[PDB]
């Protein structure tokens, strides 16, 4: 129970990490508001967890998002961890036909919804003198390569966002990280949604109140340690080349 | 054309590869170079084809002998304006299981001790001078794992640490620390011999996103833009030359881009 009596608000709630992050936020002893799209999933999942509520929000508007830390609010009076999470790729294929729409309405929700949220939580946490937000970013948000052209721009704005905001807020109290999901293994068993949930806890626990500007990276070390290449290197007997 | 008019430059493991292109360039571009490598036939060899080059033999795992090419830079030009931390060095390979401290320390002692050593020398003339610009050959292993051996990867790290610690220390004495990155593939590391030249082209093409191989002359081409005054305040940094593999990928990796556009999710 390592969020016993905290209040936790999760975006894109209603599947995939979202899903997961709320279960065990909730099994950590949190009090969880759901924030989806999905009405029915979110719904039903709201009345599996306990002491949890679902708050339609289409993060890419910022009265929603506005609305939904403000339920929060109205419900249990403060606001301790803020997720922001969605399961949402958006425009794919050449950068050569990528349409302004479909660049603007995948930045609309991979990077407004995060500003949307790390604007309107930080107004309720500075006033608390404590809080955690956390957004789910990528590996396409520190390398190239690994997503979809808006996508890894998204990504990289999300951990550039995070940094900059937690050198304003961390002297407020109220710390801002971010989880780096693989776009998934060198460990040769698959990444599943509870993973990061577990990171997102982590990070939100009193373990982590020094953890601060930090992009935590979940990819079997793919992005940093690439495992195929390394067979060319690593996996001969162990020999010199050159003068001892 | 001449930006580096009259400068002095010590540029070690000068006899091949990447030294000797780098020792060219600078001559071309007017500097007076010393070369310092333990070849001496090529060391000499190259010295004679370059106007006002001198050879100066230089074990960079030795103190003294990295001190020594240093002050011959020194007795013989009255300066030094640019040092190049360079070896064509790979060293222990393999599983990390069975290698020996002998082979680790080794390779360490070329790779970054040579480093150290030329650092600390160079910048004990340039101090005096109140400029300088100190420059390592690191390599895309000193930015990520998985592009070559352990000890070597671990090495090129630890040069880039250096580099960038060093600067913290030299910049308010006006001196500059730099290193640049090329890219290697492991046929290059591995193949030696009389075709070992078009080997190394072969498998620069292949491993290049752009499709067309990376040549030492690039690299000079790097370090002479790092010594230059268009380069003046560059500093700390690692001019990284790999056609985009440590941040975009390995050659094709992102097929994916060429799909037909399209839109997935709300």
């Amino acid at each position: 129970e390592r969020l016993k009596d905290r209040v936790a608000l999760v975006t894109g709630a209603a599947s995939g990490i979202g899903a997961a992050t709320a279960r065990l936020m909730a099994q950590e002893g949190a009090f969880v508001v759901l924030a989806d799209v999905d009405e029915h999933a979110g719904q039903a999942l709201a009345r599996e967890l306990r002491d949890a509520t679902f708050a339609y929000t289409d993060v890419s508007v910022e009265a929603q998002v506005a609305a939904a830390v403000d339920e929060a609010l109205r419900l249990h009076g403060r606001l301790d961890c803020m997720v922001n999470n969605a399961g949402f790729v958006g425009a794919y294929g050449s950068i050569l036909e990528t349409s302004a729409a479909a660049w603007h309405a995948t930045l609309g929700v991979l990077l407004d919804g995060v500003f949307y949220g790390i604007k309107h939580a930080a107004r309720a946490m500075v006033k608390q003198g404590s809080g955690c937000i956390l957004s789910v970013a990528s590996t396409a948000g520190v390398m190239g390569g690994l997503g979809p052209h808006a996508y890894t721009s998204a990504k990289h704005a999300v951990i550039g966002l995070t940094r900059s905001a937690a050198s304003e807020l961390a002297p407020r109290g109220v710390r801002v990280n971010a989880v780096a999901p693989g776009t998934t293994s060198p460990l040769g068993t698959p990444l599943m949604p509870q993973e990061i949930a577990a990171a997102l806890v982590y990070l939100a626990s009193d373990d982590a109140r020094h953890v601060n500007a930090h992009t935590l990276v979940v990819d079997s070390g793919v992005t940093v340690a690439g495992a195929s290449g390394g067979a060319v290197f690593h996996n001969r007997p162990a020999g010199f080349m050159g003068r001892m």
